[PDB]
């Protein structure tokens, strides 16, 4: 059972918003342990049974996964006010983490973050789960040596990250997740810059259709840029699988550490 007693949670400052309400940082005091920092998703309209069901299904969605690079569910409080208690990735959003540390993070750390996310995505592809919202804004930082995919509810169009078949035909597969992951890798190697800054979504659709791609980030190893371009194959069958990305990223990471 994962019902948590409300008196064991202390609500802290707001760290984001969700479809159902504000998200807070806080503290959980379990019966046997010292303080555990947690994130608390709140729900304004969970007095309505359909809202409570949809909100608590976000906790059930995370509960089905168990991976070191995907945020974990700690517990839930199912009576009003309804809360979902998640693991807190203390260092916060990946984009601002990379922006602040642009001149202090080694290139090996950036490649490590891409590798870690590829392991989580290979795990999700083994469970036949299609994410649809892979982007640096949906990655959190647990430590300088650990990133995680964020909560799937809070991660929920992102045209600038989407494969052409998803934009145009609403087809969402592991191959369309691979295209998004290529964009996320580009964001990481760009220190948290977003794809296609300033460009209108409709223009991006035509540009990608005609072969334009995001350029090689400064200092990105050419082998890693080559791998990103394979993620952006127009034909989804030509994109690598997540297990292939995981193996290739491990090779690129080792090579960078050896330099
Ligand atoms: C879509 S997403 O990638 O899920 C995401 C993005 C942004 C915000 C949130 C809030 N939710 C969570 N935030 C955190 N860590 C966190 C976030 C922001 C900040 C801090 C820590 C302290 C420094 C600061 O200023 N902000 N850990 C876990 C979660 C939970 F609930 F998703 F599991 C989620």
């Amino acid at each position: 059972d994962y019902e948590i007693q409300r008196e064991r949670i202390e609500l802290g400052r707001c760290i984001g918003e969700g479809q159902f309400g504000d998200v807070h940082q806080g503290i959980y005091m379990s019966p046997e342990n010292p303080a555990l920092a947690v994130a608390i998703k709140t729900c304004k309209n969970c007095t309505s049974d359909s809202v409570r069901e949809k909100f608590l299904q976000e906790a059930l969605t995370m509960r089905q996964f168990d991976h070191p690079h995907i945020v974990k569910l700690i517990g839930v409080i199912t009576e009003n006010p309804v809360w979902i208690i998640m693991e807190l990735c203390t260092l916060g959003e990946l984009r601002s983490f990379l922006q602040v540390r642009k001149y202090s993070l080694d290139l090996a750390s950036l490649i490590l973050y891409a590798y870690q996310l590829s392991t989580a995505l290979a795990y999700l592809e083994s469970k036949r789960f299609v994410h649809r919202d892979i982007a640096a804004r949906n990655v959190l930082v647990s430590s300088n040596d650990c990133v995680k995919l964020g909560d799937f509810g809070l991660s929920r169009l992102p045209i600038k990250w989407m494969a052409p078949e998803s934009i145009n035909f609403r087809r969402f597969t592991s191959a369309s997740d691979v295209w998004m992951f290529g964009v996320c890798m580009w964001e990481i190697l760009m220190h948290g810059v977003k794809p296609f800054q300033g460009v209108k979504n409709n223009d991006v659709i035509g540009r990608i259709e005609n072969g334009e791609r995001l350029p090689m980030p400064p200092n990105c190893p050419p082998t890693l840029y080559s791998l990103m371009t394979k993620c952006w194959a127009y034909d989804p069958s030509r994109r690598p699988r997540f297990t292939e990305l995981k193996a290739q990223l491990s090779t690129i990471l080792e090579e960078e550490k050896a330099q």
